[PDB]
């Protein structure tokens, strides 16, 4: 006779969990996550901002890299998120407990975060993580300012209802650099058409392709660096092959159209 | 070079996950969980009560057994908990989504439940589950009435701050049967003395031994049946060897005293 | 010398608080709120649904009217909301405590409800009420089915980010009646242009006018009956003068355009 | 005919709302609330702690006094609470939005705070305020350290289930001063005996009298200064007439015994 199956842990490619030292993107912006998961530190004269944290087991590594950059736990003021799945918001609860950081997110991301990713529209309870509360709810196009760096929220619903692109302007060589951190545009294993949990899913993805295409975007970064052709292990040429926001959106839409056609056939 | 470790799933003995058909305890009280995890269904002319649900993957099994008893999802009115760890409160979030059930718990259990068991005083984030919200907060000694069956809360903090014994009176052969569902009194791997997260841990356990000893208790049940010498696979003699509440409390205190002495030596 | 001002209660026109007996709209749909606040009861062979509850002090009145309709507290299964302001979601927390009802709402409404209407984008903390938790989060276009009556959510953001129209089909004289419960389209005292808390406010209102215009709509109802030209005190001719959804949307847009012009001038 | 009553605002004595300039208690401890509501600022080389905030409309005043003390919004690290009623936790939600502050509280206080004081065991929904979330849950006897000042939690349930005394050691004239901020021991209009919402209320009050009696207590402060015979308007002799913790506990118990006798007679 047969017991119910054991719970299955959320396991990922080893490179997603491979720690790296801080990689500078612009004058105040650093990649401090792992080889294949983005976690951006923005350092200001008035505290630091973290955008995404990667997987749940990455908290101490993130804190180590912040320390290397001169950022103590007290100095981290704000956490922002691309979307509230386990491999990007994983360590948020722990980071809040261990730092001064407060979380700002839109309503959709906040409720999913507060559920620890449970009851996912597509994944069910398959990919959960420690829940956390948002300290501030943001609306589309709203700005948040830290130490004089201005972050703008651009909603791009689809991958999750609360998927967000964050944009800000840094400097490099005395010139402004408009950085766009665009969320995933993938739909891995999703039912796209006639999904009872997400009836306007296709319309939202189409709108989000257009949103991403139009972002202020000298430099594109994505939660999975491979999606924008970043190679965090490539040192001085880490960002050399990076896509434009236009190319990223076009590639995503072509892939999406292919998935729709396969779904109709399958 | 070395990636961070993969997340590890909460795995348990196979018997904890072995489904069983409903086993009657008294006229309206049934064990409907697995061979080694208690989940009690109390059926009234005015809806049903569930006490504990076991592991997260047990939700559909529980619903199957309720169906066998004549209880539809709409008929489940109340979920009560011994304590809010993954192997007793595991399926609560899913049960709430799939039934009419509302959760009643004390403040300590409610906040741990709302965290999905994360930031545990002793386990950290090692044993998490889908978070759920409590619909009603109960105080020590408070009663809840369903279809005329009266449940009384008896706080017995220690195993968790919110650990609770639930008592009610059923019938068997035209005679009243005072059922006591007493929580765990174990402290598995806990730092008992001078624990910064639980400074009065020892005092609370001592008080809880006394509480359990004094419960109205014709029949004792526990979240792990083995703790009270139940054998759910033993049919007509499933409860024959069951401990009294007095014996259960005495055994727990003797084990506890032994652990304290070992901790001092270790 | 001068103390800080006393807290000021949210007071409303007397007619908003004037109880009325149940007024039938269609075969299973009744107005059971007050003369000037809508609260719709939909009764099915499988439980009842409430859409809106009005002000916080209306809970017992609502329960009285449900009782008159043959609906006991146990029978109320679902609460739906137009938007989560105090004069429509006021008694929700109390209704949940006193009935079997669970709340379904979109993410925006759920977070505002969970705040008890505090930190409002426009009202600040001026209009608060007892907070409540949502049991189910719904997406745009999603359906919920109770006793065979199908409710469809139509997001119409503007008055609040989470403003929703609910539609369902009832019967009257053996013929189907498509009922549309459309949310408010007012913007009372709002800063419309360049609002830092709601940067796309105007775009959202414009989209919502179009949404409301296109609803399936044999009969329009609104949270304030006056907005759709209902007169709940007028008995057999209560709904005689009711607007179409098209007329309601056109009137709202004309008023909105006038407010925009005044704001530019003011 | 008769409308339902208007909502009634929580109004208080004018002196409760009378702003005062900061009054020094010890080397790093200041009263910064109003004449008749305590709000203590503790300033450390590593950030500031606030204990209580008074009424909801006191937020800006508190921020003004912090500014006068050299504490900017970014500098406020921690909010602690005596108990989560509107006249002590009132401005907590707003303070969190406007400062770097995180809230630490026990489970009972956290759930009441998260409800904005609604569904009070004794007051119902009569005295509500903006809800806030706790960032850290503390256990009885647990310590929290800020800038080297150590705060110890002493649970003293009764006035609310989550009522807490906070103790710490400051200095004055090169000598240590053990400060005890003890919560209210009043029971205003409470049903004491056989209260279904608080069955062990009397036992908890008795235990709390003993707890307060035994606190480390060179200087006693209370949320209402009058309870400990403080006079915040009396300048250099503000604390001259202050009770010991022993005298405060004895007075509270005598008053309590009198109320019990009156309740039995009434
Ligand atoms: O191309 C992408 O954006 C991409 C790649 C791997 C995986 C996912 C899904 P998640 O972002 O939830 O890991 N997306
Ligand atoms: O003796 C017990 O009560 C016992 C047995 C196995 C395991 C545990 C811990 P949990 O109840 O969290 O599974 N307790
Ligand atoms: O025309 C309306 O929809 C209308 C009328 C009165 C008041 C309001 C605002 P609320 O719906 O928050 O009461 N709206
Ligand atoms: O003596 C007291 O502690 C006292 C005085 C006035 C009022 C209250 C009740 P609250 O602390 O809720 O204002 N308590
Ligand atoms: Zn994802
Ligand atoms: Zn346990
Ligand atoms: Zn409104
Ligand atoms: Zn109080």
């Amino acid at each position: 006779e047969v017991p119910l199956p054991q719970l299955r842990a959320y396991t990922v490619d080893a490179s997603w969990l491979q720690p790296m030292a801080p990689l500078q993107i612009a004058d105040h912006t650093w990649q401090i996550g792992t080889e294949d998961l983005t976690a951006l530190l923005v350092q200001t004269p008035d505290g630091a901002v973290l955008l995404d944290g990667g997987m749940p087991q990455m908290a101490s590594h993130l804190l180590d890299n912040m320390k290397a950059r001169g950022v103590t736990p007290r100095d981290l003021r704000l956490i922002l998120l691309s979307h509230a799945h386990a491999d990007h918001a994983g360590p948020v609860a722990e980071l809040k407990r261990r730092t001064g950081a407060k979380v700002a997110a839109n309503a959709e991301s906040a409720v999913l975060l507060a559920r620890g990713g449970s009851d996912d529209l597509h994944f069910g309870d398959g990919i959960t993580y420690p829940p956390a509360n948002a300290d501030r709810i943001v609306m589309d196009g709203e700005v948040i300012t830290v130490g004089g760096i201005v972050f703008t929220a651009h909603f791009m619903a689809g991958h999750t209802p609360g998927s967000t692109a964050w944009t800000w302007t840094d400097t490099r060589n005395g010139k402004p650099v408009r950085i766009a951190y665009a969320d995933s545009l993938s739909a891995p294993g999703y039912q796209l058409q006639g999904n009872p949990r997400y009836p306007h899913l296709i319309e939202d993805y189409r709108r989000s392709f257009a949103t991403v295409r139009a972002l202020p975007c000298d430099v594109l970064l994505t939660p999975h660096p491979g999606a924008s052709n970043w190679d965090y292990a490539a040192g001085a040429r880490a960002g050399a092959k990076a896509l434009t926001c236009k190319a990223y959106a076009d590639a995503a839409e072509q892939k999406f159209d292919g998935q729709l056609a396969k779904e109709t056939a399958g």
